[PDB]
């Protein structure tokens, strides 16, 4: 069982005050990430293919480009596990974080897709998580979730020995239209959303509520 906390070791950059600086250096940084992360390079190429197939559909927020659309699609693919791990364990070994630009583009994609709506979502895990019974909770890493409780409890994500998270998110963005799998009814949640009302229910359910944006530990680190 893993303990929920405020994720002090997570890379949680919100890029406050350095967006323009990042948008100009990120292309070079992405190329570098690829040179240190072959899996990411392949993952990006696959997501670019998917993004190109779906983008003709609708229009997007001002400033939203191919790097943003591609980053979102990529997160809905297999690179998510390693990326989430890398972010979660950042402070423990920053020398091995080969997602400098990827993290920026995904964060920027979510921010550009921001309005003020909140969503009722669910996330199932195979690993059992325990809430200490008091205090706020934060994941640090981006996390996925689904509008569908059925998706969250599907064999892909959930086990009775694991945990089902019932979440009210207000910073999450609905990304069904930026995914390899629309059917997953995915809502992407930034790692800087903090849940101030947390409750253990039964033996494998945890409720995360009263979400709020909270200033991050890292800011414009690679700017």
């Amino acid at each position: 069982p893993l303990m929920l906390d405020t994720a002090p070791n997570a890379f949680d950059d919100q890029y406050e005050g350095c967006v323009n600086k990042m948008e100009e250096k990120a292309p070079l940084l992405l190329q570098e990430d690829f040179n240190m992360n072959a899996k990411l390079k392949v993952a990006w190429e696959e997501a670019k293919k998917r993004w190109n197939n779906i983008k003709p559909s609708r229009s997007y927020p001002k400033g939203f480009n191919d790097f943003h659309g591609t980053a979102l699609v990529a997160y809905t693919g297999s690179i998510a596990v390693d990326f989430n791990r890398a972010v979660r364990e950042f402070k423990e070994n920053p020398g091995q974080f080969h997602y400098k630009a990827f993290h920026y583009y995904l964060t920027r994609a979510l921010q550009l897709l921001s309005n003020g709506d909140c969503h009722s979502v669910y996330r199932g895990t195979k690993t059992r998580f325990h809430y200490t019974g008091a205090g706020s909770v934060r994941f640090g890493q981006f996390t996925s979730s689904s509008l569908s409780k059925k998706v969250a409890q599907s064999q892909e994500f959930f086990s009775d020995h694991g945990t089902l998270f019932i979440i009210k998110t207000c910073l999450g963005v609905y990304i069904k239209e930026f995914s390899f799998r629309p059917d997953q009814e995915e809502v992407l949640i930034p790692g800087y959303e903090v849940y101030q009302k947390v409750r253990t229910q039964g033996y494998n359910e945890i409720f995360l509520d009263s979400p709020k944006r909270k200033k991050s530990n890292y800011n414009c680190l690679y700017s």
